[PDB]
């Protein structure tokens, strides 16, 4: 009923959380018809709207070539925005990009910082490399 109507109305008003949830429903066909063009549209709007979880998911699509062509540079920039915001999964993915030189110049001094920030928030995969370092 109005559960989907309020969600769609909130996404139109500028709710980045509603835009991301609405993007997931279009992608998985949960509650709505499976529409890929609409799923990426709301994910773009939520990522550029400022949602870190949407910026990290949009950065993964550029890393895996899902929905868009595989671009390591655009994947690094989207993961960077979500990492600066404080998303723990994006901070781990960013430190991985710094040591490997994928999408950015290879660096060890900057890779340890994002490993130090992601592990400080409790990321489990960010402290395995931090001690095997």
């Amino acid at each position: 009923l109005r559960d989907l109507m309020d969600l769609k109305s909130n996404a139109d008003s500028g709710d980045v959380s509603a835009q991301f949830e609405l993007s997931r429903r279009y992608l998985n066909g949960d509650g709505l018809e499976q529409n890929d063009d609409e799923a990426i549209r709301w994910l773009r709007m939520a990522a550029e709207g400022g949602l870190p979880r949407a910026q990290a998911g949009l950065g993964w699509m550029y890393a895996a070539g899902r929905g868009v062509n595989k671009d390591e540079t655009l994947s690094f920039s989207w993961y960077e925005r979500a990492a600066v915001a404080g998303f723990p999964v994006a901070q781990y993915m960013l430190g991985r990009y710094y040591e490997k030189g994928i999408g950015v110049a290879k660096d060890r001094v900057l890779a340890k910082e994002w490993y130090e920030k992601a592990a400080a928030q409790g990321n489990e995969k960010a402290k395995k490399r931090l001690q095997d370092w």
